DNA sequence: CATTAGA
DNA sequence: TCTAATG
């Protein structure tokens, strides 16, 4: 956690190169798993072969963290770091809409800077070119004073559509957190679950609401389960207007919420504990469902949920507020 | 690990 | 269709 951090971190400097300027999948997950196994690791590294008794640890990787041990430093490290073209990679990716296979296409015909992707707006498709359209407002936090008005503003059309609607603002917002990245709205309504073919409409009525009033500004993405964009808050008799920002909702069968719901709220610790404790508890969770566990080996049988408490109930547990859902 | 674009 | 990008 701090005993053997450089050597980890380093690692993943390292293995995070392969994967984005590289292509090389393999050594990039030889990092990681290395990276993985020292961390786990309850002494100090002090020499590579101690390292390489590791199971991941071979040759390779001791010999970096010799020279490292050695030297704070690492020499293909500092190269990299130096790299232009490396360098290049790892900014254009911030672009939402950018991947590294893009960045580097981008590059290697010359998309370098930020500019370079204005002055070549067209060989961008939506998605990207929103991602540059608002590339700072993007990249901004979001203030829970603005979730707080964004939230509202969501859940009252949401009703105002039809009343049968259930949404939930769900992540670290939800988690009582003083800021967040992007709004996520859960979705869900009794006409649709697990069987009920479908109800497309259902997702595109909100949307076509929160666009009406003109929370939505864009679309990144809108399929008939899931909606991707961008909002703002009505800058008031300005003299300030809102950063645009990201939003998400999802629509979901309503014999499906609350587990989403656990699941997106979060925090991604709590989770795992929460599921390894339904486990023991002769449970299993997951994203969608929760089903008592046969001993056999494995085990079927969605039982039915209608709050979060109930998930809670049948590995009976302490209902755990959102506020500490911390771990 | 699944859901969307695009080509 | 596959492949990329987001979460
Ligand atoms: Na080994
Ligand atoms: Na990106």
């Amino acid at each position: 956690e701090t005993l053997n951090g450089g050597i980890t971190d380093m690692l993943t400097e390292l293995a995070n190169f392969e994967k984005n300027v590289s292509q090389a999948i393999h050594k990039y997950n030889a990092y990681r798993k290395a990276a993985s196994v020292i961390a786990k690791y309850p002494h100090k590294i002090k020499s590579g072969a101690e390292a390489k008794k590791l199971p991941g640890v071979g040759t390779k990787i001791a010999e970096k963290i010799d020279e490292f041990l050695a030297t704070g430093k690492l020499r293909k490290l500092e190269k990299i770091r130096q790299d232009d073209t490396s360098s290049s990679i790892n900014f254009l990716t911030r672009v939402s809409g950018i991947g590294p296979s893009a960045a580097r296409k981008f590059v290697d015909e010359g998309i370098k800077t930020l500019e370079d992707l204005r002055k070549n707006e067209d060989k961008l498709n939506h998605h990207q070119r929103i991602g540059l359209k608002y590339f700072g407002d993007f990249e901004k936090r979001i203030p829970r004073e603005e979730m707080l008005q964004m939230q509202d503003i969501v859940l009252n059309e949401v009703k105002k559509v039809d009343s049968e609607y259930i949404a939930t603002v769900c992540g670290s917002f939800r988690r009582g957190a003083e800021s967040s990245g992007d709004m996520d709205v859960l979705l869900t309504h009794p006409s649709f679950t697990s069987e009920s073919t479908k109800q497309p409409k259902l997702l595109h009525q909100v949307v076509e609401q929160l666009q009406k009033v003109h929370f939505i500004t864009d679309t990144l993405s809108k399929g008939e389960t899931k909606f991707m964009g961008v909002c703002q808050l009505p800058s008031k008799n300005d003299e300030k207007e809102y950063p645009h920002r990201r939003i998400d909702i999802r629509l979901i069968p309503k014999d499906q919420y609350y587990c989403g719901v656990l699941y997106f709220t979060g925090s991604d610790i709590f989770n795992k504990n929460m599921r390894a404790h339904a486990l023991e508890k002769g449970f299993t969770i997951n994203e969608y469902t929760i089903r008592p566990l046969g001993v056999t080996g494995v085990a079927g049988e969605p039982l039915p949920v209608d709050s979060e408490k109930d998930i809670f109930d049948y590995i009976q547990w302490k209902y755990r507020e959102p506020k500490d859902r911390s771990e």
